[PDB]
């Protein structure tokens, strides 16, 4: 199946970083070819699920969210969309392509819920079928290619805000007394909550783990700085990831504009 | 366990390829921090076995190869060498750190006989504790560090006379009567037979894969130009690695120098 050979001796990229010291791949646009990924994953006739949440006046987004998903993310695979809502009536009807499938779950501090959620639901036998889960905020639009060069047993995503900041200036909870804690001089990068995910068993461990971290917290009287994010950052720093996503994945552009080092904005925040 | 951070908006490299195409990093000095990868792999109390053939005169290489493997390869982690020899006896007892042992295999067109042995020898249930399994050529001395970096599930290593070639230059079988035949348009890399390696399963799969390849192409009597190396370079063709080691990893430093993009001479080929 013919496509570019490989130069050695021409770098992906000589603006960004795109291995990192543990030698995950940083998935930038130029640093792979997605017709030799997308045989490798039909192969093995990959199914992603990907999870939802649009609780209270969210449920908004949701059609442009499933519209854009639509043209953008894994067209050509196996998908399974999983949308927690305590709306159920209210989800849109969006006409969906082959190989593509739709569930609503009805869900009932609420800081825990999208950790907690996410941990009893991939543990469900119904999941046998799915190969990699997807966990992404709803109130974002894709407006390019996200597919299978995501997936991987575990990848988190770089924060469209911290991606170029030491860190000492990341957010992570620095109080000793909560299970996030992150000393000042540790940590690799500030992942956002808002993308993330991995094989099933990946994701059934993160969350569970984030969840439990996040129960000991409150029985202690804490809450961690940035919440699920707080947790998400130091389970990544302690389990790291065996990819990381750039900002093309999560971008806002009324915040931050098109830079440079951007080639394409994928997935970007909705406004207001 | 403190290190630099990494820095997102600087390459680790400039001047050389560091990712593959279908993300397997391509690994080269300055993209590991072998401290995060040392604790990761002793987390796991990783095994490497270690497989080197040294037949007729090439037991001569052996205490080189030896000694200097006990200066570099793997230090800190649980290494098993199997030697494959027709002279047991002519074996060096060379003197191991803590935690590394050998094993002497006796052996019995020949040129089958590394992919049928090593096959063979994967395949046995005393391997239950090894890991991952790296095969490499006897005629060598390891100059500089090679460690856990290059652990994956399957990887080859970047030909070092081939690296700057375009694909209708590489050397594969051009023949179509050959099981080992890649077609002039086709091809990422031309890869050594002089060392490769990945888990013990994936081991297993390329040797069997290689040796039965051999024996389909010996029962129409054709022998492929480089021998089991041509059906090295088509499975890895067809069954992607899941890294690459650059050529830092083998290297004759009397036919090639010591090029600009070379920063370390790790593994290198002895002279006659
Ligand atoms: O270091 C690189 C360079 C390119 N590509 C990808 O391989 C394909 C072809 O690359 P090429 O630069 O040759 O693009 P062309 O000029 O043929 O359009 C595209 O999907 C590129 O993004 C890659 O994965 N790594
Ligand atoms: O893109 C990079 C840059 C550095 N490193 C490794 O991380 C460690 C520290 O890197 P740094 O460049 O900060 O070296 P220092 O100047 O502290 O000696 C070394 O093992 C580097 O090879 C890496 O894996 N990827």
């Amino acid at each position: 199946m013919v496509y570019p050979q490989p130069k050695v001796l021409t770098p992906s990229r000589k603006d960004v970083l795109v291995v990192t010291p543990w030698l995950a791949p940083i998935v930038w646009e130029g640093t792979f070819n997605i017709d030799i990924l997308n045989e490798q994953f039909r192969l093995q006739n990959t199914t992603i699920g990907l999870t939802v949440f649009a609780i209270k006046k969210y449920v908004a987004f949701l059609k442009l969210f499933l519209e854009t998903a639509e043209k953008h993310f894994m067209v050509g695979h196996r998908v399974h969309y999983y949308v927690f809502t305590d709306q159920p009536a209210a989800v849109p009807r969006v006409t969906l392509g082959t190989g593509r499938q739709l569930s609503v779950l009805e869900v009932g501090d609420v800081s825990m819920r999208r950790m907690e959620m996410i941990s009893d639901f991939s543990e469900r036998r119904f999941l046998s079928e799915v190969d990699y889960l997807v966990s992404v905020d709803v109130d974002m639009e894709f407006r390019d290619h996200v597919g299978v060069e995501i997936l991987t047993p575990l990848f988190g995503t770089l924060h469209p805000s911290f991606y170029g900041s030491s860190r000492e200036a990341f957010t992570y909870e620095r109080r000793p007394q909560s299970q996030a804690y992150i000393p000042k001089d540790e940590g690799d990068f500030y992942y956002m909550g808002a993308f993330f995910g991995g094989s099933v068993q990946e994701v059934q461990r993160l969350t569970r783990a984030c969840h439990q971290a996040m129960m000991v917290d409150q029985a202690n009287g804490i809450e961690a700085v940035w919440h699920d994010e707080s947790h998400l950052n130091k389970y990544l720093l302690r389990h790291k990831p065996t990819k990381v996503l750039s900002p093309e994945y999560l971008w806002d552009q009324q915040l931050l504009g098109w830079p440079a080092v951007l080639r394409k904005l994928r997935f970007t925040a909705v406004p207001k």
